[PDB]
């Protein structure tokens, strides 16, 4: 029976057998006041204190959110849907510790993605027990509010200031500063990691001055805040908040009154109207996301990055070979998970209109021109592959490389990876390749479980990535030093070396997507 | 009558005449609770306090240990056997101070070797009175537990966590931080030095975070923790602890119960079974040594070294010209201290089987191939000399040079020496050359005593080494500045300069054993 | 009426008219217990405290010392003799402050020379009122004990530990740390300056750890501790202390008893026997000087210099063109202040025997050989000039340049000058040229007084040196920035630039005395 005294009271954990050893898991520890009633849309308030033993022995409620119903019964989509009850009462976190209790263990804090609209820390692919067993690190993950409930903004107004879910993440970081030594963690050795919006979130903590002292370093998987979906303009945030009001019958003249009305709405009515606050979305829409609130974020983040205003520390950044494919089967015409999706030029053109709705005709033609010069055989898959690369390059890969360059120019070591292994268990079809989100299970060490039907080469790839991540967190250097592995060189401006992660042979390469990213980075923003 | 007030109470010392001056010696000051009864196999507990004057006027008990009985009556082996009573009650230390009492003297702390199975601070060759007289430094040495009593490991279990004898060393370092100013020492200028396992120990204090603030710099004579005998794997430690239990009739199912049984055993029964916890040892076996315990040592030390996780400070590292010869007369066939040991190819082959018992046939042939390409006359001593070089290069010289390279790559000054003077008094035969352990008497300044029958050239070599060591401890630079001596260059990656120590002429050389160490360092670990 | 509250009590100063303004002078403030009776030969004890106003309106007693009687009535020698009463009761200091009282003025602390046997702070040429008037700095000077009373050593014994007069200097430095803000000084901007033994003293404060925090930077005029007269060996100090005892009838067996006997002697008997503690002196003899005491000086100072163990700060160092001439008329045969001293080869040879009494015949011939290769006309003054250069190069110029090189090699800015102006008022004859001690009046700004009959070019040279010294003290850079002056380059190893100080034109030159100093520095020490 394992009980830990925290600043707010006692917590009971549970023991787990993992690989012939034990991990102690504390699932569902609260770290804030439930944000209900008058607290809805406000910054998380600090926890009152309890007396008695809080039983942290099951995952807590996931935050309210819309759910992906495009492929019911299909594991490829459903694995990402929440696996605990939805409730506004969702501000909880999990702690996995090695057994016996470590003395001063490095801490890995996971921030999930989901577009800032969805996600929960209790998914199977985020289970931190394998990392605690194998690397003897402590792993922490928190639920944070998503959608309008997490990111509604009327900026400057403390009834709905914006970025509440980023403040939920920050308050969990603070909980780890105050409490983790009780669990055997070193509050001075904390690495944030996250994927997609969780990676964009990690990048914004590098920018936020109230996060500077809450962590040591950062890992960004397929996301960074300069991605075109990651930050909402003040203009679009106000418009969306008042669009939400209009839809829920909460248009008022005093803005504090709009929010008060919005506080009387059933959470379902808020969720049901979120999709419509925008005149046309895309599969990549982030209707309620981070804004420049003057609090968490003091200025436009592109300006902070460019002018070197961020935490000086090491970063590890990477992307997957086919980031954009997952999004094509949520509305691009001629695409389907259930066939090979050989599409025509006309379909490609229609697909750009689906992904680039506010963009001028010239803008869309410039994309077509950059991506359709083949290269050369015709090649029925030409247009199918180009559309996935358009979406992946624009939304994930070029912003990650641009973030990595600008960050490294200010003197800190940066390491960049390109993940190019397709999981042998992937339920999505082959044409979708190495999809967005499908390195995560390798990072959390799921293929280390021999009972799970991953191949032996995958068990080895995962073990090595697990070691590199842990070495990054502990030592700021993502090497695998014992097995004659390829040395991972720092990513510098000028050379731009990156490491490929694959089952066959790790390679050092240079200037990932050089020609494509010149297009998105220097020309497209003008269009 | 010289009495010093310490944090734990008064201690009376004794005066010594040395070279027409006086040294005050405090021999046998306790620095921990005797580790008996319930304390056996546990970390040293801090000292209770006394009232009265503790008489520190004789060497204390040496720790329990097996003794070298291979050459009874022979000074060459017997000089290393303990010269005070053996007892579990052995956690004491010695302090030598200049007279008159210095004002803020640099402190040299000696850690003896003995394979982590043997050794004591009271040997004649470790007498710190000459260094206190001649260099006006304070010299400190401690007894620390050895064998299973010092290093039994069931890792994670505080009844027998491992590394207890390294914790004994650390607690003595703390005693010097708290007490040495009372004796006229500067706790801010402390250099650890040690030979063989004492040098491996010094290198592990560079890695241990609880030692970082207990000393300023380090000297490593013939040892470092990356030597193949210096650190036991978790796997081999558990196996050896349960092998010990089996042999003593202490196999139990609850592991805390194994230890409790082991605590009821006579110390003799533990000692008698130590040799057998392994299926085949060698003359170089370290059955109970340092382990990765998650406490003293947070990770595999090769990983810490490679990734720069150690105290940033200057080091002085060296080895003797014939490190491996001493071990050949403890079991290699055809060797003898009492003849010239001209051995055959067949004997050489048998000798590899004695020194490399777990190694594949191909592994052993690769050693034979690397070492038997002569060079060229035949040369009856060819195989005898090659076997000594195999053992010395693998076990001492290549790991020391590898440690020195990896340490210096992180920016700190490193100085490397190659000791090539054979003591005119050496009781071992000539063929054994400049043996392991036989620089020690030069370092402690025994040849400064003209009454002792060392030659005049040896008195001069010792005086100069004594000055270089003292300058290293005081100033981080092992120069002899007054007598037109050869300047000792820092050892850098790339050039790898070292200094030769000999009676004739000091030389600056480069890339000691380059061809041999490429073999042991890059190829042999794969075999 | 100007009264300042110090930590030890009130002091009344006096006003002075200087150049149509006012300076306030506090002359004779005590800074230690009078070192009489039981305190004779001991470290200065701290001052008790007074209540009442201590009148600091006249120079205090100079310390006991022998006096220069070689040229009675002659201003050239007599200007250096003490101009206040001699007494053991002599531990006082002077403060000159600008009027009105500055707010946070840089402090210049003068340490006089006199071979450590003689000197006093009240000489006319050390009057700090001109510097306080013109540069608005505060100037401080102290009397410190000289001769056996200041430097008798039985080392390790606190009844006569050695270096007492250096401890007197240090305790005055402490007085300035504690008190000078009351006078309007900045304790954080203090530059020591001194000439001859006062410069050697300044250099030893750079080495002494108890002086490190008592000052910011240093100026060395014609002296540094590596000069062959500046530091006494332990061997020669013991011999001289027991020689003193023998001469005064104080030979005893208990050494604490020797000192007690020496404490009953009239100060005159100690002074009368000082000259004889050595079997043969020279005009340059320092019978009782600094020793390595293990307290003020922790090791041989050549070792500290070479190995970089000193305060890291800027230095200003210089020498005069004819340092050695002053000494020739105190005993070299054929020399006289009252004729042109054209000497023969035989006389030169005799003169070397006078200046190098313990030196082998070969040593003396090597000097003759290095200095008598002309160059070429014969030139009756050949031997006269060579003997002055032998004495000046060996004793002053080469050690200063060697000190400056070794100091600058550790990273600090160093500025070196060569003073080559002969005072128009010099009472010594022309052949003696730019003598030792005759920059001092230029440094203290005596030629700024138009009433004094210095030339106009001298008034300008002094004004410029006064400004460079003050800029050095305030800003660490001895430039004269307003009058199109020659820029003073840092002295680096390799180039060795120095600045010439003269009435005509300042020049940047390189490698002062290169050929001569190679002789004294690398060869002569072997002889
Ligand atoms: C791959 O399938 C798509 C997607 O839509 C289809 O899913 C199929 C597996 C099948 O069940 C089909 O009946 C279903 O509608 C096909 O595109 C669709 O085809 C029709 C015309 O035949 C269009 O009018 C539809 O609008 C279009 N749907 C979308 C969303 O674009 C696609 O042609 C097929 N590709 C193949 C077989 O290569
Ligand atoms: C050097 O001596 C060895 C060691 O063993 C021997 O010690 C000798 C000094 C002598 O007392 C001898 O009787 C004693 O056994 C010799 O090797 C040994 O020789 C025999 C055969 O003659 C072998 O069967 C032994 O096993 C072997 N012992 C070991 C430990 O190997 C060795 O030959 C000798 N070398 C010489 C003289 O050059
Ligand atoms: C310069 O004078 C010296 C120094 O000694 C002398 O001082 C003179 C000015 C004069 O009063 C003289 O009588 C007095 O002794 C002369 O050297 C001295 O000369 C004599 C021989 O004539 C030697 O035997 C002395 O020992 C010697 N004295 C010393 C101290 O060396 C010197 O010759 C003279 N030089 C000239 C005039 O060029
Ligand atoms: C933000 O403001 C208006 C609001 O229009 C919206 O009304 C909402 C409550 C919601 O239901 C939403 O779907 C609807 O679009 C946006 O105006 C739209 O623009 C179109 C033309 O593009 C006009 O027809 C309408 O005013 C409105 N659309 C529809 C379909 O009725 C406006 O575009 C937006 N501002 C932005 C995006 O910057
Ligand atoms: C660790 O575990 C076993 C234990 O075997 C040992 O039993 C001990 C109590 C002790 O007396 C020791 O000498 C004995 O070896 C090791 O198994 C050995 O391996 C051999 C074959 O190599 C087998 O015959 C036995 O199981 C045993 N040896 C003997 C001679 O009986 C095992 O090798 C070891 N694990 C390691 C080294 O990783
Ligand atoms: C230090 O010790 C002796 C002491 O000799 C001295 O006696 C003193 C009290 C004093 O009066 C002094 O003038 C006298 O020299 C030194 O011995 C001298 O050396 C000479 C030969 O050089 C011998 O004749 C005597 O022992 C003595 N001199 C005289 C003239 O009587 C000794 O040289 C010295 N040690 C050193 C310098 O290292
Ligand atoms: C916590 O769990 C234990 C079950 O072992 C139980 O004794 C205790 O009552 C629980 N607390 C609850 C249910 O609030
Ligand atoms: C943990 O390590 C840090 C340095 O990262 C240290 O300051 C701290 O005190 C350690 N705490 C322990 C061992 O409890
Ligand atoms: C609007 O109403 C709120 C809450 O009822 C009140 O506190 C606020 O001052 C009002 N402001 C304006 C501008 O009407
Ligand atoms: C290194 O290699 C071993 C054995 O060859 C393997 O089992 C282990 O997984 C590897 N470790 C890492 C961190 O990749
Ligand atoms: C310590 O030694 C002295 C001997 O000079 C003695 O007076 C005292 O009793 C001793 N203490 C012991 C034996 O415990
Ligand atoms: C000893 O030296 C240190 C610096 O190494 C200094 O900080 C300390 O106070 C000194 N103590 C003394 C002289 O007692
Ligand atoms: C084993 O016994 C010990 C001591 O008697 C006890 O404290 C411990 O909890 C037990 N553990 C197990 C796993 O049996
Ligand atoms: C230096 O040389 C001297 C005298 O020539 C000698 O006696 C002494 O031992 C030497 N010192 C050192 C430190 O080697
Ligand atoms: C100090 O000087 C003044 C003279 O103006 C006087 O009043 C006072 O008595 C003096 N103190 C003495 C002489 O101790
Ligand atoms: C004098 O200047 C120093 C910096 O050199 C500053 O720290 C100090 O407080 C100042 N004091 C004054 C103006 O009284
Ligand atoms: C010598 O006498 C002194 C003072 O009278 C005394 O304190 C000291 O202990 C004695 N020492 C020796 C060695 O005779
Ligand atoms: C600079 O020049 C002026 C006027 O030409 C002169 O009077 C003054 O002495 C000079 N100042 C210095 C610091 O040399
Ligand atoms: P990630 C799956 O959180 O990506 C955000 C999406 C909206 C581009
Ligand atoms: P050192 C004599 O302590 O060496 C260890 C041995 C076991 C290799
Ligand atoms: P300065 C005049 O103090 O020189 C010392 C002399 C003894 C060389
Ligand atoms: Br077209
Ligand atoms: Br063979
Ligand atoms: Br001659
Ligand atoms: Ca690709
Ligand atoms: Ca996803
Ligand atoms: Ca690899
Ligand atoms: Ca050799
Ligand atoms: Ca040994
Ligand atoms: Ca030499
Ligand atoms: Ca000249
Ligand atoms: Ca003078
Ligand atoms: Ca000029
Ligand atoms: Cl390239
Ligand atoms: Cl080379
Ligand atoms: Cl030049
Ligand atoms: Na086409
Ligand atoms: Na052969
Ligand atoms: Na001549
Ligand atoms: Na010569």
């Amino acid at each position: 029976d394992i009980i830990i005294a925290t600043k707010n009271g006692k917590v009971r954990g549970m023991q787990l057998t993992v690989f012939g050893g034990t991990v102690t898991a504390f699932l569902g520890i609260p770290y804030a006041q439930p944000p209900l009633g008058r607290l809805r849309f406000k910054k998380p308030q600090s926890l009152t204190k309890w007396s008695d033993i809080w039983n942290a022995t099951k995952y807590a409620n996931s935050c309210c959110q819309n759910i992906d119903q495009s492929f019911p019964g299909f594991h490829g989509s459903e694995m990402w849907n929440p696996n605990t009850d939805l409730s506004e009462d969702c501000l909880y976190l999990n702690v996995w510790i090695p057994a016996p209790k470590p003395k001063n263990a490095t801490v890995l804090i996971w921030i999930y993605g989901g577009g800032f609209q969805t996600g929960t820390s209790s998914l199977h692919v985020y289970d931190g027990k394998f990392l605690a067993r194998v690397e003897r690190v402590i792993v922490v993950s928190m639920n944070y509010r998503v959608g309008a409930l997490g990111f509604l903004a009327l900026p400057g107004n403390p009834e709905a200031p914006g970025n509440m879910g980023l403040f939920d993440q920050q308050l969990a970081l603070q909980w780890v500063q105050k409490n983790i030594a009780a669990f055997g963690g070193n509050p001075k050795s904390v690495t944030l990691f996250g994927e997609s919006a969780g990676a964009a979130s990690v990048s914004l903590h590098l920018l936020s001055p109230g996060s500077h002292s809450l962590f040591t370093r950062a890992i960004l998987q397929s996301g960074s805040f300069n991605a075109p979906w990651a930050v909402t303009s003040l203009y679009e945030a106000r418009n969306r908040t008042l669009n939400l009001a209009k839809l829920t019958g909460c248009s008022r003249e005093n803005e504090t009154e709009i929010i008060k009305c919005l506080r009387n709405k059933d959470p379902q009515e808020i969720l049901l109207n979120e999709a419509f606050v925008v005149p046309y979305g895309t599969p990549l829409s982030v209707n309620f996301g981070p804004t420049v609130d003057g609090d968490f974020l003091t200025d436009m983040p592109d300006i902070l990055l460019e002018l070197g205003q961020f935490k000086k520390t090491q970063i590890l950044v990477g992307v997957n070979k086919d980031e954009g494919t997952a999004f094509l089967v949520y509305g691009a015409p001629g695409f389907s998970k259930d066939n090979n999706s050989i599409i025509t030029r006309k379909e490609f053109q229609e697909g750009l209109k689906i992904f680039f709705p506010g963009v001028s005709e010239f803008g869309k033609e410039s994309i077509l021109f950059h991506y359709t010069d083949w290269v050369d055989d015709q090649r029925p898959e030409n247009y199918r592959e180009a559309l996935g690369d358009v979406v992946g390059d624009y939304n994930f890969i070029c912003p990650a490389l641009e973030f990595t360059k600008k960050f490294s120019e200010w003197g800190n070591n940066a390491f960049f990876y390109y993940f190019e292994h397709r999981s042998s268990k992937l339920p999505w079809p082959e044409w979708m390749g190495v999809m967005h989100g499908y390195e995560i299970e390798f990072v959390f060490g799921l293929p280390l479980e021999r009972r799970d039907q991953y191949t032996k080469a995958e068990e080895i790839l995962s073990r090595s990535i697990v070691k590199r991540w842990a070495n990054f967190a502990k030592y700021g250097n993502p090497q695998e030093t014992q097995n004659q592995s390829t040395s991972w060189p720092v990513f510098k401006s000028t050379e731009q070396k990156y490491l490929t992660l694959n089952t066959e042979s790790t390679r050092i390469m240079t200037k990932l997507r050089a020609q494509q990213c010149r297009f998105w980075t220097s020309f497209f923003p003008k269009v």
